[PDB]
């Protein structure tokens, strides 16, 4: 078959799709992107459709098999692969970029092709005098045009790269890279499981960044990090999200903390954030969130966004219910975002869970 990646065995280990991975990241389930549209792998847009079941058959029909929405690591570079060999034709359609290409050497091939994914052809081909460097093989003097673009500006740890490996012709940035967060990662991992971090290495990367584990803070980094439970931090969390965020430091992961923090204020973000609190507390062989984890939360979340978290906590140390559904959790936030001051606006055949109903019976007299 002629997507085989054993066709490509005679290559070195690191290639376009590893470089990639480093710089941009790889999802293995299907997400939806900036502009709200499904994809996977690294940058690899499934369909505009709004429709996920239309995503998984664009998927399943490029896979060869029932994916459900989640593909391994060599079924994303097969995907890539295929992009890669587009960007390149269109390369060499390009009457700029084409005499450029065909003079650099693979490895830096592959830099040339990491910033035509990034930026598109237009915006590489106006780099002209960088490109006139690269094909005199001028790499010093192309390094250090490169490094005064907003293209550094904008990404500088990847731009670094990509600029380290025109200096060079090798794969040294990447090697270093990778052994930079394999490094920070070790500080932290569980010396009984290598594939992940258990509490005490969250202890330890909140100490490392001054915050304590119970703040708001450390529950934004989890929501950035993507994280699936609150009691480990899997290694695969660790490198995505060192990845996403364009940290291979803890003092750069530190100055990014107050970025996350402000993403929340942008549109649907917080609602994101509450929402991945719900799945990221509870218990993994659970439905449901025990209702004592729910208060705890809750009284982090929402201390000062809702107005009468004070009551509802009277109203549930009250209570018998164990546990808290999804849905429940989910419409809380509905509800105080939509109630008056006085609760005299509520709408009892809204369908709001029988514990809200509940619960403006026992608050409306306060
Ligand atoms: C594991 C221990 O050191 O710290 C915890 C105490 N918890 C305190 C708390 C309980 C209930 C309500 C609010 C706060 C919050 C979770 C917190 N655990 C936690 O942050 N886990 C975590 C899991 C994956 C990823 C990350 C993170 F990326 F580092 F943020 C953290």
């Amino acid at each position: 078959h002629s997507q085989d990646l054993e066709n490509l065995y005679f290559q070195g280990s690191m290639n376009i799709f590893e470089m990639l991975r480093i710089d941009e990241g790889l999802r293995l389930k299907i997400y939806k992107d900036t502009e709200g549209y499904y994809t996977i792998g690294i940058g690899h847009l499934l369909t505009k459709s709004p429709s996920l079941n239309a995503a998984k058959s664009e998927l399943d029909k490029a896979i060869g098999r029932n994916t459900n929405g989640v593909i391994t690591k060599d079924e994303a570079e097969k995907l890539f692969n295929q992009d890669v060999d587009a960007a390149v034709r269109g390369i060499l359609r390009n009457a700029k970029l084409k005499p450029v290409y065909d003079s650099l050497d693979a490895v830096r091939r592959a830099a040339l092709i990491n910033m035509v994914f990034q930026m598109g052809e237009t915006g590489v081909a106006g780099f002209t005098n960088s490109l006139r460097m690269l094909q005199q093989k001028r790499w010093d003097e192309a390094a250090v045009n490169l490094a005064k673009s907003r293209w550094y500006n904008q990404t500088p740890n990847r731009t670094k790269r990509v600029i380290t490996t025109f200096r060079t012709g090798t794969w040294d940035a990447y090697k270093n890279l990778r052994k930079k967060l394999e490094q920070l990662y070790n500080r932290y991992k569980d010396p009984q499981d290598e594939n992940k971090i258990g509490i005490d290495g969250i202890q330890q990367f909140c100490d490392d960044l001054a915050l304590d584990p119970a703040s708001i803070s450390v529950l934004i980094i989890a929501w950035k990090f993507r994280a699936a439970t609150q009691c480990e931090f899997s290694k695969q969390e660790f490198m995505d999200g060192m990845t996403e965020l364009g940290c291979d430091s803890i003092e750069k992961l530190k100055a990014q903390i107050p970025k996350m923090e402000q993403e929340l204020k942008e549109p649907g973000r917080f609602k994101d954030f509450y929402q991945f609190t719900f799945n990221f507390a509870k218990n993994p062989g659970q439905k449901g969130l025990d209702l004592e984890m729910a208060i705890a939360y809750w009284n982090l979340v929402l201390n000062g966004r809702f107005k009468f978290l004070d009551l509802w906590n009277k109203f549930l140390l009250e209570h018998h219910k164990r546990s808290i559904p999804k849905d429940t959790w989910n419409l809380l936030l509905d509800f105080s975002t939509m109630i008056a001051d006085d609760m005299s606006n509520y709408d009892e055949e809204g369908a709001w869970p029988v514990l809200i109903d509940d619960f403006v019976e026992f608050a409306r007299p306060q």
